[PDB]
Order: C-alpha cells, then sequence, then structure tokens
C-alpha cells in the first residue's frame, strides 16, 4: 500500500513529496508539461487535434 500517499499528502511525514512513490510513464511523462489542467480539455484538444488534421488530409480542409 505505497501508491495512496502520492494524493494523500497531508497524511505523510513532513508532507514531503519526495517521500511519496508516484506511478508515472517515462515516455508519457514527455507530454506531462501542466498541472491541474482539466481532464475534458486534455481529451478534447486531442480529439481536435487529431480532427483538425483528418479534416485537412483526407477531406481536403472542407467540412461540408
Amino acid at each position: 500500500d505505497s501508491l495512496w500517499q502520492s494524493e494523500d499528502l497531508e497524511s505523510v511525514v513532513d508532507e514531503d513529496v519526495q517521500r511519496t512513490c508516484i506511478l508515472h510513464g517515462p515516455v508519457a511523462s514527455q507530454y506531462t508539461s501542466k498541472v491541474d489542467e482539466p481532464i475534458g480539455d486534455i481529451l478534447n484538444s486531442i480529439h481536435e487535434g487529431h480532427i483538425a488534421r483528418l479534416i485537412k488530409e483526407e477531406y481536403a480542409g472542407d467540412e461540408s
């Protein structure tokens, strides 16, 4: 049970994040550059980027 401390930091000694164990992906960590971003905003940005490139490539920029 070493995972909950990453969230419940007030219960850790001295509230030191360095004591806690935080699970993170070495490759996915590149794109983690913002804090407290909305989950909706993150997934909307990714989906909208996919859509904006798909309309450009497959449909030649024509939404009609």
